[PDB]
């Protein structure tokens, strides 16, 4: 089965991995994916490693991995591909079996929808 | 007047930045307000007060700031708040005293975020 996992920043305040996980519960009521796991660069758990691994162990052949990061930075054009096998190069570490393939997919950038979010904002709404 | 700034992260890398021109040509486009500065928190300028500064400048007497940033952290929780001079604290935004300044709230687990997250998921 297919799996989806979200990939968040992190932080030092609960508020980052509290966001990713309400993402995952409004992803999970759209009934995409039997299989929707989260996991965060830094500071907190789960992390990649943590969240790509029980994917696994659930059995998922395919796993999608969205950043949810608004621009590109270090961690979605290194840290996190690295981790996921994809490009070369004490760390968490990540085993992926042969018969597993991970699709790394794009961050959000300037879509017109968070352009309607910040007009919606500016309202105090 | 009535000025929105959209404040962001900023970081080593210049895509933060850029995101942050992109979406201000965007709102510009919306043709809800006269004056649209960015500013970025850390690393890249313009800063946030650099932003603030040359919005009062041009004759704003509300500026309403938006940050651009998914969640909560320690910039949304206290360094911009302290900056703008809505919180204490214990290079320097003024802030005249016929000045409001309006902080919002940042993006949060809206429904429009999960639906670009499935876009992205197919690779659109």
């Amino acid at each position: 089965m297919e799996a989806l996992v979200l990939v968040g920043h992190g932080s030092r305040l609960p508020y980052s991995k509290e966001l990713l996980v309400k993402l995952a519960e409004k992803v999970k009521e759209r009934n995409l994916f039997p299989i929707v796991e989260i996991g965060l660069m830094e500071f907190s758990e789960p992390t990649i490693p943590q969240a790509v691994k029980k994917a696994i162990e659930q059995g998922a052949k395919r796993i999608i991995v969205v950043p949810v990061f608004l621009a590109h930075g270090i961690h979605t054009t290194r840290d996190i591909p690295r981790l996921l096998g994809l490009i070369e190069d004490e760390h968490e570490k990540l085993e992926i079996p042969e018969d597993v393939e991970i699709i790394y997919r794009e961050p959000i950038g300037a879509d017109d929808r968070i352009v309607d979010i910040i007009i919606d904002r500016a309202f105090g709404r």
